[PDB]
């Protein structure tokens, strides 16, 4: 598909089965999602944005199906007030920028 | 031309004569860039992010230079750690994300 950018890129994925809304983000490393449990095996994480810190929860080989795709990624969870994924998947969809 | 996502989407813009280095930031509403100065006619701002919100001055009709086209966007300043182009500027050129 295309995404023209008039509107934010925002999509549906599951997330081990869970839905969620999430906000396709070239200019996020990671991918980070509020309100969903993952489990106890983590590594606890820090990544900045504009207006500073946070720290969240990392969980690796997670089980992700968007776009009708099926990929296991890197997911965090923290208190973010949007979830986005990053290039971390974006990379792993095929997906670029183009002009 | 095509980004690929395997390192982050970062070129060289001139903002009216000078030349910034700028991520090119489908998941930002609007673009922020630190260590500029464009003057006094602008108005203040607050813009939301990962950490927190920033203020900011915004300033419409700026000149922009990048990727050998020429553009007129509003471009906010302010204390942001990396130099965002958002979907104001994207759309203005018009760059896609594609699957």
């Amino acid at each position: 598909p295309q995404f023209s950018l008039w509107k934010r890129p925002v999509v549906t994925a599951y997330i081990e089965g869970q839905p969620v809304e999430v906000l396709l983000d070239t200019g996020a490393d990671d991918s980070i999602v509020a309100g969903i449990e993952l489990g106890n095996n983590y590594s606890p994480k820090i990544v900045g944005g504009i207006g500073g810190f946070i720290n969240t929860l990392e969980y690796k080989n997670v089980e992700i199906e968007v776009l009708n795709k099926k990929v296991r990624a890197t997911i965090m969870t923290g208190d973010t007030p949007i979830n986005i994924f990053g290039r971390n998947i974006l990379t792993a969809l095929g997906m670029s920028l183009n002009l």
